[PDB]
């Protein structure tokens, strides 16, 4: 079979009713859907105070980038962000982000980023109107001023962006700075895409060349500095650790995540960073810092290469009837055990209690890519009646792109969902996590069981997190159980995140490393001859194919497909890079060479890394380009 990868726990639907899955949704879906979409998760679902339009304004530069007509995107992107010329989206953004963070800008400062919003919002819309006219003379006269109208424009974006990255509210800001460097950044690009229709210079063009790679540099390690400094002062409960990190994803790194791709035309990026789900509720209490983030994400990415099936675990009603003179009774539904199931037949780790029978099995009882889960609810809480009477509870349930819906128990409280994400994975942690586990994290797909420390376990707890991601374009399951990505139907790049792959050796000694503007994490070899494969399902077409690595160090690339075999000697990113640093990571875009994704044809693809100095390596991303499309610097 294909799409149509088997799995299932019992609940029946009926193929005809969702028989079907499409892949490609995202790509197929127009923005005004998918704005309708962002809108109506704003009405009804759990936003983090996050406003809709960063979901629609990401939405849109993916399929910018995506697609070689996108040629330009200023004049659509003001549209969408200052919606007939109002300044009330971003306005909205800021003041979401002050809820949220629980921070307020001084009256100067408020005062000065409107009068900066009001701005910005002119002059782009000046700027796009002069290009028009300028074209098809309908106004004023307005020469060969576009290179004029160009030249205006950009100081007037640099007189405005550090206007919202003030001292004392960087953090605050981030989400309008990130939105501005979103315009500065695209209409870069438009110069460049746009240069001989434009009348631009060679000289100008060269220029503006340098200004999309440095200036994406600049923004965005100002943006991952900022966030970085800030996550290393938390100490907060699981759940708003995720969140904090899920605002600042949706809200900055999507952009930060686009902007190194920029450079790349035609390019479908498959999947981007994860947004990780937990409960809210009295029960989880375990306060986490960032020196235990690693240990987290380490965990919640176990398996992450395979098709989530669903999860079984141990669910257990009490009602011990109350004494003591007092009336009434107390229960408790809990969740003592848990693990997370994958085709091929693997599992994860198990969650809480190691020395008890699961009672139940939760999956996607069709098969788990034709209705992948898209919806969790993990509070936890307790009801109080009567005059003693009270009912602590879990929920650890799941919904599937059917409305088929499982898990420990009844749904209630906030569920977590996001338009065009999908739940690829399930995690969890314990009630309480020992530190000899937040000190050693995990690596690549290890089986770890994380059970509370003695003297708190014997039934223990398990706490289910959800693992969002927008993958969706997976042909079917490979016999050993993992993805076969799915290669655009037509003549399109697209990408392949390194923790997709089928197989890995040296799994011991190679971690999920975080990233912040890298479309999700990176794969961080630490033993020299490591071979990461992958497998994809070809559509015909010739590509170039560029691997996306970090190397402070040499290291030499090995990449075998088509019986090719391609060396790539002497790579080093310490000084030869596009100048991010991504939590430590400098990456550069090694052209490896063209290949050829084999129509109907599960394609395998061998990366084999020798680490010369032995310094760790980084596959950050593996992109397939049109070979027709060189990359703008």
């Amino acid at each position: 079979m294909n799409n149509v990868l088997n799995s299932g726990r019992t609940t029946i639907c009926d193929a005809y009713n969702v028989v079907a899955h499409d892949p490609f949704s995202f790509e197929h879906k127009s923005l005004d859907t998918i704005q309708k979409e962002w809108m109506e998760w704003k009405r009804t679902d759990h936003s983090l105070y996050v406003a809709p339009v960063v979901g629609t304004v990401s939405s849109f530069l993916l399929k910018k980038v995506g697609s070689l007509i996108g040629k330009r995107i200023l004049s659509e992107l003001w549209g969408i962000i200052f919606p007939s010329g109002s300044t009330n989206l971003m306005q909205d953004i800021l003041r979401e982000t002050e809820q949220f963070l629980n921070q307020r800008l001084n009256t100067d400062t408020l005062a000065r980023v409107n009068a900066e919003l009001i701005g910005l919002q002119a002059n782009i819309r000046e700027f796009n109107q002069q290009v028009d006219n300028f074209l098809n003379p309908t106004q004023n006269p307005v020469p060969l001023s576009i290179t004029s109208s160009v030249n205006t424009m950009q100081q007037l974006f640099l007189n405005r962006l550090p206007q919202f990255q003030i001292q004392g509210y960087q953090l605050l800001l981030l989400p309008l700075f990130a939105q501005a460097a979103n315009m500065h950044l695209s209409f870069i690009r438009d110069v460049i895409l746009n240069a001989d229709e434009w009348g631009i210079s060679a000289a100008t063009l060269r220029t503006y060349r340098d200004y999309l790679r440095n200036y994406t540099r600049d923004y965005s390690n100002y943006c991952i500095n900022t966030y970085q400094t800030a996550f290393r002062g938390l100490n907060t409960r699981l759940h708003d650790m995720l969140e904090f990190r899920t605002y600042m994803f949706l809200n900055v790194f999507e952009y930060v995540s686009i902007w190194s791709l920029f450079k790349y035309q035609s390019l479908m990026v498959s999947s981007g960073a994860n947004l990780y789900a937990s409960g809210s509720g009295p029960q989880q209490t375990q306060s986490f810092t960032a020196q235990n983030w690693p240990f987290l994400y380490s965990l919640f990415q176990v398996n992450s290469n395979y098709i989530l099936s669903g999860i079984s675990g141990t669910r257990l009603s009490i009602t011990f009837p109350n004494i003591g003179g007092l009336p009434g009774s107390t229960t408790t539904h809990s969740l003592n055990s848990a693990r997370v199931n994958y085709s091929g037949g693997v599992s994860s780790g198990l969650i809480g209690a190691t020395n008890l029978n699961h009672n139940f099995n939760c999956s996607t009882v069709l098969p788990p890519l034709s209705t992948p889960f898209v919806r969790s609810w993990l509070d936890s809480g307790t009801d109080r009646e009567g005059v003693a009477t009270s009912t602590n509870w879990q929920t650890e349930s799941f919904q599937t792109t059917l409305s088929l819906r499982c898990g420990a128990f009844s749904a209630r409280g906030n569920s977590n969902y996001f338009p065009d994400y999908f739940i690829r994975n399930i995690s969890g942690v314990p009630l309480v996590i020992r530190n000899e586990d937040l000190t050693r994290p995990l690596h690549y797909n290890q089986i770890r069981n994380i059970e509370s420390p003695s003297g708190t376990p014997g039934g223990a707890r398990a706490y289910l997190v959800s693992v969002h991601n927008r993958k969706n374009n997976i042909y079917a399951a490979n016999e050993n159980g993992t993805m076969i990505h799915l290669a655009p139907e037509d003549y399109t790049g697209f990408t392949i995140s390194p923790i997709h792959a089928t197989q890995v050796n040296n799994q011991t000694r190679t971690f999920i490393s975080e990233k912040f503007g890298n479309q999700g994490d990176s794969l961080r070899f630490e033993q020299s001859n490591t071979t990461a494969r992958y497998t994809l399902r070809g559509n015909g077409n010739s590509y170039n194919l560029y691997l996306r690595v970090s190397s402070i160090g040499n290291s030499t690339i090995r990449v075998t497909i088509n019986g090719r075999v391609y060396t790539v000697s002497n790579v080093n990113t310490t000084t030869n890079n596009d100048g991010v640093n991504d939590n430590g990571a400098r990456f550069s875009d090694i052209n490896i060479g063209n290949i050829v994704a084999s129509d109907n044809t599960n394609v395998t693809l061998d990366i084999n890394v020798t680490l010369n100095s032995g310094t760790p390596f980084d596959l950050m991303n593996i992109m397939f380009v049109p070979t027709n499309l060189p990359p703008l610097y």
